[PDB]
């Protein structure tokens, strides 16, 4: 018959217990400011949906980041604004400062409190063992917070982690793909970048939850501790699942498919083959051995599961022995 339904293990009903206006972003009324309170200084980045600029707030000479949105459904814009407003002031969440339109072009833009244009991808292949643990813990604070607030990011990847390494500060950015979790809701599987897509996305299981972000986090961790970018290097979305199957093995994949009664795209029938679950020791070599420990491998193993329900939650991840020295030093400071 149909796919077997699924529910988030944690924060299942948090949006239900909120007022409608918290999560009903389509009904959100945006007060659009004037982009001429800002002067653009320089281009920081370009994305599928926006051009990103360093800018100055003329009124207080404060540095900001302006994300000038390429044309898009009003619905998607309200969703991102409402999520950013809901998460504002949260640990390691980018701060939305203002919402503006160019008076002439009427192009909408989001104004964020300034952070360094240095994305995590620029230096996550050069970190010490301790700093990987430190920054991973900081990302988990942001995920446990947004999950606790009924929101899944759905685009967790190095490019969406802005780090000020000098001040050991981290922000999770680009909430453009983020959604509210509602129990029983079926979501678009066309989210996240190929290398970070969870198996639920790749086999077209739509009733997914916060646990999607914990797969993406596992992909990031594996890439850092093994110095292998990306860890799962698919040619396309079909081959992406093959790359996962060659590590996690096909037995747990077919058990997962069976458990949720997933109808596997016929394209998979010839390409998945039959693979053992590989021991992580397989990826350890002289140039990454200093970043790999039993703690790191035990932690990674508990993120990278086919079955979304079997993955650590953000808070369970934060309690893993891998972070004991980070937790201790945090209390010390
Ligand atoms: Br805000 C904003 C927007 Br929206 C646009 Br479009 C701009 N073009 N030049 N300067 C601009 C600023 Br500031
Ligand atoms: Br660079 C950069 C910065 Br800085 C921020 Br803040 C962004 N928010 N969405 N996309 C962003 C990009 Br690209
Ligand atoms: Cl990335
Ligand atoms: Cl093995
Ligand atoms: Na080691």
């Amino acid at each position: 018959s149909g796919p077997v339904p699924s529910r988030a293990r944690v924060y299942t009903d948090v949006n239900t217990h909120r007022p409608r206006e918290y999560w009903d972003y389509e009904s959100h009324v945006v007060e659009w400011g004037n982009q001429d309170d800002y002067q653009l200084v320089r281009k920081l980045g370009r994305g599928k949906y926006s051009e990103v600029f360093e800018a100055i707030n003329i009124t207080n000479n404060e540095k900001v980041v302006v994300k000038i949105l390429k044309p898009v459904k009003k619905k998607k814009i309200k969703r991102e604004i409402k999520i950013l407003e809901n998460l504002r002031g949260g640990p390691n969440i980018i701060t939305l400062a203002d919402i503006v339109k160019d008076p002439v072009s009427r192009t909408p833009a989001l104004v964020f409190e300034h952070v360094n244009n240095t994305d995590f991808k620029q230096l996550y292949q050069t970190l010490t063992d301790y700093d990987i643990r430190f920054y991973m813990y900081e990302i988990l604070k942001a995920l446990d917070y947004c999950h606790s607030m009924g929101i899944m990011h759905r685009d967790v990847k190095p490019h969406n982690v802005m780090i000020d390494h000098e001040h050991r500060k981290l922000r999770l950015i680009d909430w453009g793909l983020a959604e509210f979790y509602h129990p029983g809701q079926e979501y678009n599987v066309r989210v996240a970048s190929r290398y970070f897509k969870g198996p639920e996305l790749l086999v077209d299981y739509q009733m997914y939850d916060y646990s999607l972000d914990m797969w993406s986090l596992g992909c990031m961790l594996a890439s850092m501790i093994f110095r292998k970018e990306p860890f799962f290097h698919g040619h396309d979305n079909y081959d992406q699942l093959v790359r996962i199957a060659k590590v996690l093995g096909t037995e747990d994949l077919y058990d997962y498919i069976d458990k949720y009664n997933i109808e596997l795209d016929p394209r998979f029938n010839d390409i998945l083959g039959r693979h053992s679950r590989k021991r992580w020791e397989r990826f350890v070599h002289s140039e990454n051995q200093h970043l790999v420990s039993p703690e790191a491998l035990d932690f990674l193993d508990k993120l990278l599961r086919y079955d979304h329900q079997s993955r650590l939650t953000a808070r369970e991840a934060m309690e893993h022995p891998y972070f004991y020295t980070v937790v201790k030093d945090q209390a010390r400071m």
